[PDB]
């Protein structure tokens, strides 16, 4: 027999993602680089592996949409809600949605896609919000300006998946 696990987490280390569509704001290459870097934040400190799929069904389906986009979490136009992600699980589980009424960038302007993606993927992997104002998983976006994952987030993700290779 099997009972359901204690926390919401992926039960496998090999995860897939798919970039379903793309924002007008950035080149395809910029978007791809941003997401690749965002996943690397988490794989660098766990045993998790992330592989991109070009089509079909991936664990983490990534898309850009506006207003009603196919779930119970409609977007709201410019500002306000910017993105959301589902905790680990089937179908919707793990998926990450970005509000395409926001301005997404590879800079300090608008919302930096890498930074928001890294936060959202934290949710996709089973982290909720932190109370540490310096954490990646703090609930309020601030662009501070070499990226290092804060210790609070390291401790959080490793509580779920272990450290993988520590060196
Ligand atoms: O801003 C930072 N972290 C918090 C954050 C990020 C993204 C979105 C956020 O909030 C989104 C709205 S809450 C929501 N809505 C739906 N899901 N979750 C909040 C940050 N961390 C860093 C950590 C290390 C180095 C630099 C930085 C840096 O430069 N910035
Ligand atoms: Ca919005
Ligand atoms: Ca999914
Ligand atoms: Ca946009
Ligand atoms: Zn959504
Ligand atoms: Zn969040």
């Amino acid at each position: 027999y099997n009972v359901f696990p204690r926390t919401l987490k992926w039960s496998k280390m090999n995860l897939t993602y798919r970039i379903v569509n793309y924002t007008p704001d950035m080149t395809h290459s910029e978007v791809e680089k941003a997401f690749k870097k965002a996943f690397k934040v988490w794989s660098d400190v766990t045993p998790l592996n992330f592989t991109r799929l070009h089509d079909g069904i991936a664990d983490i389906m990534i898309s850009f949409g506006i207003k009603e986009h196919g779930d119970f979490y409609p977007f709201d136009g410019p500002s306000g809600l910017l993105a959301h992600a589902f905790p680990p699980g089937p179908n919707y589980g793990g998926d990450a949605h970005f509000d395409d009424d926001e301005t997404w960038t590879s800079s300090s302007k608008g919302y930096n896609l890498f930074l928001v993606a890294a936060h959202e993927f934290g949710h996709s992997l089973g982290l909720d919000h932190s109370k540490d104002p310096g954490a990646l998983m703090f609930p309020i976006y601030t662009y501070t300006g070499h990226f290092m994952l804060p210790d609070d987030d390291v401790q959080g993700i490793q509580s779920l998946y272990g450290p993988g290779d520590e060196d």
